[PDB]
């Protein structure tokens, strides 16, 4: 099956320190029900602990958009997690640590 770049991926950002797998599912709500098999990838930092970034690939791009809209800076317990939709390419790009231009 050819890897198709669909915008079915979502980047969560600002996740709590040690937000658990069920905790993140709660946060997702019903959107966790349409997640692709092992679609949830948490980004770890040097220490081997979450960067606060996570990428979740859902089955459907429409659901991903809906989730990214629903959770675009949503209050997760006591934190605000800003969720943004992404493509498979964007997901890999951030995971690979692609060149992101920010003159700051």
């Amino acid at each position: 099956m050819p890897p198709t770049n669909v915008r079915d991926c979502i980047r969560l950002r600002g996740l709590p320190y040690a937000a658990t797998i069920e905790d993140i599912l709660d946060f997702l709500g019903e959107f966790a029900t349409d997640i692709r098999t092992h679609g949830v990838h948490m980004v770890l930092n040097h220490q081997g602990r979450p960067s606060g970034d996570a990428f979740i690939q859902m089955k459907s791009a429409d659901r991903a958009f809906m989730a990214a809209q629903k959770c675009h800076k949503k209050n997760m317990k006591d934190r605000y997690v800003e969720v943004f939709q992404c493509s498979a390419e964007e997901m890999n790009f951030v995971l690979m640590g692609g060149t992101l231009n920010r003159l700051e």
